[PDB]
């Protein structure tokens, strides 16, 4: 008698699983397939105010241990994802997150002012993408969060890049803790600017930025658990969404042990498509069955230190 | 008619391979074993002015995809490694790097004052460990290198943690490029403060710092290549030492494509012992034979962008 059920942000989620922002969530067909999937939720592609073409191809490469990408925010623009949230999305099936990646504070303000009414009306939840990248610039981070908090009369979350230093966990957590409207932290975005070299071609594998791109998949699992756990501990008044290196229910289990409420799936979803959510719910239930857990609350954040 | 020979810092190296600082280079036995190995060179364990016990165990865990550690600078102290470099090391066999990780600017300044004479007399080469950690504080990094440059009348190199952002590559490169005595950059130290969770024990796998520790091995290879290439490009006046994710000659080949002169082996050496260097020399020669390269200079830094 087990349940993957999650209750947060005045919503019920059948399971903690959702796509990672920007994976299989750009087009109507992708958002519909995510909505029809076994996923507990979905998040729309990180949007700019206008349509963006993104970087030249190739800009994504599947790898044995995950993925490298420099997509360059290809998206249909805010209007498209706002309209999806306002008129098309079936909130009867599952809650919707809208990922926002304004290229300036002003763009985030303009989009948030217009998102306010649809959040109110329909219950779309903002994931503000902060992932120098804004979240690595504590002043730019504070300023963006101050602007969005000022103009957006709703709770939201922040998609954070990974940190690698306790001083940075502390500085990030201190800023996030100043903003009670930031009710979730998504840990993590890509491990930034890896470089994959193909030994056969003696070349990089993506065209933008000399082959440098965000790492996802198996590469990032320990970094993701560390950031999930770091912010779980440092932001006790906030929810942590896990993102990074989820291929299996066991990986999801580790996310939840580390403190994750929701568990986002990028690279694994990119490679397998939305049917992955049936497998992941099945596998996570299987993990909980072997371990005699009935709810996620029984082990969330209960990772044992030595 | 192939050579792995490297020529840098008034020295000849049989091959680019050496231990990563802190791997099998703490004790006399380890330094002798590394000197008797097929390695082109060796670096002594990062030393403090005095002996350090390091962190409570377990503080290292081998993983399928590499290693997590929080060693906490367990080292025999500066005197012991200066002594090794002054009186014991067979410079006949191969050149020697001394890794220094003073817990302050003052500690590094005092050690370098004393290292100066042994560098002159015996030719030991300083690898200054800068891996918030000093290398993530651009002002503190500049201050450390200013203080060490003042009192150390020698070429040395700096062990860098990975950066994840072009603004950080640029900021770091700009600072390193002010110090002509910094003639090599070792990219990279561990991917910092990962968190491994054992799904069976529902626990972390290392005792210190609530399970948080530096990632090495297969986790870090693209980050390593990125940092090697990033500094290779931004610091053309300097040599790059590659460190991170080297298990094979093919991995070393990738390090050298990215711009690495010397290639340091950490996790793989830890798991295999110093015999790895026979396999790595053989495997790199093999890769070079299949690709029709006779010297490292022929493909070093020549990774093709799209
Ligand atoms: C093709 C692709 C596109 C992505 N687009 C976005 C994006 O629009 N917004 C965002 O916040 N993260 C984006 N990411 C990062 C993912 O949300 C996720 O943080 C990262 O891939 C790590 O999770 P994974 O290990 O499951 O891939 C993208 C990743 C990939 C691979
Ligand atoms: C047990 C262990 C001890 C280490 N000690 C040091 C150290 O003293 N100084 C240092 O600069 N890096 C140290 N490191 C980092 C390694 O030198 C190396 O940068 C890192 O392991 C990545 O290389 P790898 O992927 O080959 O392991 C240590 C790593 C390990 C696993
Ligand atoms: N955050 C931050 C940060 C800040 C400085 N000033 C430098 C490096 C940073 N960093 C390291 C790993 C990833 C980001």
């Amino acid at each position: 008698s087990m349940s993957l059920q999650v209750n947060l942000l005045n919503n019920t989620f059948a399971n903690p699983f959702m796509n990672a922002a920007g994976v299989m969530c750009t087009t109507t067909e992708e958002l519909v397939a995510m909505t029809e999937s076994a996923s507990g939720s979905l998040v729309s592609k990180s949007c700019t105010p206008a349509l963006r073409e993104g970087n030249p191809t190739p800009r994504y490469q599947a790898l044995p241990l995950g993925s490298i990408n420099s997509m360059g925010l290809p998206n249909n623009g805010f209007d498209f994802y706002l309209a999806y949230a306002a008129e098309q999305h079936d909130y009867g099936k599952k809650p919707l997150f809208l990922s926002m990646s304004g290229l300036s504070m002003r763009e985030n303000v303009e989009m948030c002012k217009r998102l306010a009414a649809v959040a109110t009306e329909k219950g779309v939840i903002l994931e503000l993408n902060l992932s120098p990248q804004v979240a690595y610039d504590f002043d730019a981070m504070r300023q963006c969060l101050t602007a969005v908090s000022e103009v957006y009369p709703h709770s939201f979350g922040v998609k954070m890049p990974p940190y690698f230093d306790f001083a940075h966990f502390d500085a990030a957590a201190e800023i996030l803790n100043e903003f009670p409207k930031v009710q979730f932290i998504t840990c993590i975005n890509s491990i930034g600017n890896g470089l994959v070299i193909d030994a056969e071609t003696e070349s990089v594998v993506i065209k933008p930025k000399q082959g440098f791109g965000g790492l996802g998949g198996r590469y990032v699992l320990p970094t993701a658990l560390a950031n999930i756990n770091a912010f779980y501990r440092r932001c006790p008044g906030k929810l942590i969404f896990g993102c990074g290196g989820v291929y299996t229910g066991e990986d999801a289990f580790l996310h939840v042990l580390a403190g994750a409420s929701m568990v986002q799936v990028g690279t694994a979803l990119q490679e397998e498509g939305p049917s992955i959510f049936e497998r992941l719910t099945s596998e996570l239930l299987g993990v909980m069955a072997k371990k005699r857990y009935q709810t996620l609350d029984e082990f969330r954040g209960k990772v044992r230190t030595l």
